[PDB]
């Protein structure tokens, strides 16, 4: 029995506040936590996670011909405890194996590959540094989970005056509910949702 | 007609999945955004404001007699459009009046006042190393509104390795469903709920 019980992925999605449209010269693909060990809290054969895989090959292959960099993040094995600091008390020591990108989204040799550390890719890492030492203000962000490390990195995006565009199909989260209500509050308070079709259109230009 | 209709505090709280309890060698109580701007969108003659003010004098009195720093935040009238960036897209140009703390919670002499300049109090402030310096690693935290400020700056806070203790009835929000979800996720995953009378009781010691 999976931890995580199969739900079908939205396709009926929040109405944005903003008009933002992704931009190919702004705009870098975040792939987030995309490792066998997350995935696995799902039966991976079951609804969401076929689409969900699907939808982020799509969005990485467009973002690829347009020349949007992608980059992905990853929780280290055996995370050091002091290190990990409060994260133990709601999660425990953390993953010790599983950590490789889950093989259909396997980064290829110039995509950036991220140590996460906590909520927020953002947190301890050299993403922000990155993306203004290039120049990129638009982040679009898929992966798992909604509530969670999507909903912090997004903030942490926002308040750094970098747009989020959260894929709204292009994320899985440990219910529907939460899935829903993350898309509903990224659209209300922190970003654009798109659906993988829409960011494939803009990318595409 | 108030834009945010009345509700009742919640007195029924989420529980916690730590065990974490104040410390008054540890702590400094953060006031977040009791702003007469802010407080407006309410009736304050009408629930939750008359409590919702007067736990967080008790907290703020407590909080005095025991030796913790009281830390506000307010943002600043007429931000610059260049600075405020994409905030303005989420709520046009941000306030040009009613800057002041509301007078029952006037801040006293000692007591630190940071601008606040994105949703979390740490974002382009002294906050992170103040509490650095200090040794002070848990944060109290009180004001408007839940879902937003109060959210992302506890989410900062846990990642920074700093405690959040968000009092569940010592904050307030656009809506009693808004402020029940932001005090489940704290709760959930970046801090602990305290009610006014239990922080109380773990300040006194
Ligand atoms: C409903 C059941 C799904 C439970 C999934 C548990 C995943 C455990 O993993 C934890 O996830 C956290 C949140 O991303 C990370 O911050 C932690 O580092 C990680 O240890
Ligand atoms: C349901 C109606 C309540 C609306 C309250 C609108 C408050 C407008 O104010 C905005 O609040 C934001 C969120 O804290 C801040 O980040 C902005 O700086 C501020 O301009
Ligand atoms: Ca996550
Ligand atoms: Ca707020």
């Amino acid at each position: 029995i999976p931890k995580i019980a199969s739900y079908p992925l939205p396709v009926s999605l929040p109405t944005n506040k903003v008009d933002w449209r992704i931009d190919a010269s702004r705009a870098v693909l975040l792939i987030h936590d995309m490792q066998e060990y997350f995935v696995h809290y799902f039966d991976s054969q079951a609804e969401p996670i076929p689409s969900l895989i699907k939808h982020i090959q799509q969005l990485k292959a467009h973002a690829k011909q347009a020349g949007i960099p992608v980059v992905y993040t990853a929780q280290p094995a055996n995370q050091d405890p002091a290190e990990r600091a409060l994260l133990s008390d709601f999660w425990g020591p953390g993953l010790s194996e599983e950590t490789a990108i889950i093989a259909p989204l396997a980064p290829e040799s110039g995509d950036v590959q991220l140590t996460k550390w906590r909520y927020s890719a953002f947190k301890k890492s050299p993403l922000l540094d990155w993306l203004r030492e290039t120049g990129r203000d638009q982040l679009i962000i898929t992966g798992v989970y909604a509530h969670i490390g999507i909903l912090s990195t997004a903030l942490d995006a926002f308040m750094f005056d970098i747009q989020p565009f959260v894929i709204g199909d292009g994320v899985a989260d440990f219910s529907l509910s939460d899935h829903e209500f993350s898309l509903r509050y990224i659209s209300g308070r922190t970003g654009a949702v798109k659906s993988t079709q829409q960011a494939c259109l803009e990318i595409a230009a």
